[PDB]
């Protein structure tokens, strides 16, 4: 019941770690799934004709 005031390291680390985490999870979850579907789709689609 006193972390708000006495806790600059928490609030300063919250938004910091939070914001950085959002951009850190979006860069990985993206390049990952992307490079996954890009190689998986391009392949399965290439080998397996008829996709529509």
């Amino acid at each position: 019941m006193a972390v708000k005031l006495m806790g600059v390291d928490k609030i300063k680390s919250k938004i910091l770690d939070d914001a950085k985490a959002e951009a850190n999870k979006i860069i990985s979850e993206a390049e990952a799934e992307k490079a996954k579907i890009l190689e998986k789709a391009k392949e399965e689609a290439e080998k397996r004709k008829a996709e529509i």
